[PDB]
């Protein structure tokens, strides 16, 4: 049952502006409920006003909370101020894609598949909720520690009900370049469209945070891929790695890999991490890890109108 703490706006002190977006605004505050000592690190976020969307996300959200999973972004609550706000647990090294185009001279073998498995664990925990994203993509995913990331941004997630194993869209703005075909040609989303955005962002990751499609226009992708052509084969992937992406991007829906077939690929993968991904100097690399000593010093338009 769907349920959300009203968090008083007295409860939080020093918020200051993290960034803004298509996503609308995000700040970082410290949250110390009532009747309590401990002074907890929040991201809190808003729309550029439309209350609606932002209720409908907080829904989504806390209708997935039980039992939760370690790669899905949990909603701490609500705040109403002059706009409602969404409030979050922070996570203080950003988003995904921002990460990998910052550390790319660090990110080893073992960090990208460790991602690869864990963004599936969550998606497979939606799933399981039978929670369509809609908006799998690098830049909805969130960095906790380099060794730990979360899927957020339930903007356009939709919950299937009992007797459906499809959502139908209407108009609204969509990310054309992580979208499966049959949702650019027949507006269909479902767990296997997820899969197709599932391939997109693992692109993403292994490029170092490359733009898809760099210079072709959105109204020209559903011709791309019904040609057969696809996003190119990153340079570290060998190709067992890039025949997963293939496999994701397939036409027929059911036919491409499940997020449970995932984890345990790419866990596989993980486990010998030099034979699939090749990357020069990846022993000499190191990003901090909560068991470092040091740890604490690091501690210190996609969305276009449909056309068909
Ligand atoms: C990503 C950049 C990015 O996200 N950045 C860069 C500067 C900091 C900021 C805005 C951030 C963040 C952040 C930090 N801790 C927790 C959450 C968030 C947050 N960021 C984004 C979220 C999102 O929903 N859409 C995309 C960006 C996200 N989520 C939040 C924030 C507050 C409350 C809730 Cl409940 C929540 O999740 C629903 C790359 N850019 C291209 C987007
Ligand atoms: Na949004
Ligand atoms: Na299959």
């Amino acid at each position: 049952q769907a349920l959300l703490r009203i968090l008083k706006e007295t409860e939080f002190k020093k918020i200051k502006v993290l960034g803004s977006g298509a996503f609308g605004t995000v700040y970082k505050g410290l949250w110390i409920p009532e009747g309590e000592k401990v002074k907890i690190p929040v991201a809190i976020k808003e729309l550029r006003e439309a209350n609606k969307e932002i209720l409908d996300e907080a829904y989504v959200m806390a209708s997935v909370d039980n039992p939760g999973n370690p790669h899905v972004c949990r909603l701490l609550g609500i705040c109403l101020t002059s706009t409602v706000q969404l409030i979050t647990q922070l996570m203080p090294f950003g988003c995904l894609l921002d990460y990998v185009r910052e550390h790319k001279d660090n990110i080893g073998s073992q960090y990208l598949l460790n991602w690869c498995v864990q963004i599936a664990k969550g998606m497979n925990y939606l799933e399981d909720r039978r929670l369509v994203h809609r908006d799998l993509a690098a830049r909805n995913v969130l960095v906790k520690t380099p060794q730990h990331v979360k899927i957020t941004d339930f903007g356009l997630a939709k919950l299937l009900g009992a007797e459906e194993k499809e959502y139908h869209a209407e108009g609204g703005k969509v990310p054309i370049k992580w979208m499966a075909l049959e949702s650019i040609l027949h507006r269909i989303y479902t767990h296997q469209s997820d899969v197709w955005s599932y391939g997109v962002t693992v692109w993403e990751l292994m490029t170092f945070g490359s733009k898809p499609y760099d210079g072709i226009p959105a109204s020209e992708i559903s011709s791309i891929l019904e040609k057969g052509e696809r996003l190119p084969q990153p340079p570290i992937c060998t190709i067992d790695v890039y025949m997963i992406m293939r496999k994701c991007w397939m036409i027929d829906a059911d036919s491409r890999p499940k997020f449970r077939e995932l984890i345990i690929e790419f866990s596989k993968m993980a486990r010998d991490p030099q034979r699939y991904l090749v990357i020069q100097g990846d022993e000499r690399m190191h990003l901090p890890s909560p068991t470092d000593s040091n740890f604490y010093r690091a501690l210190m338009d996609e969305y276009l109108i449909p056309q068909q």
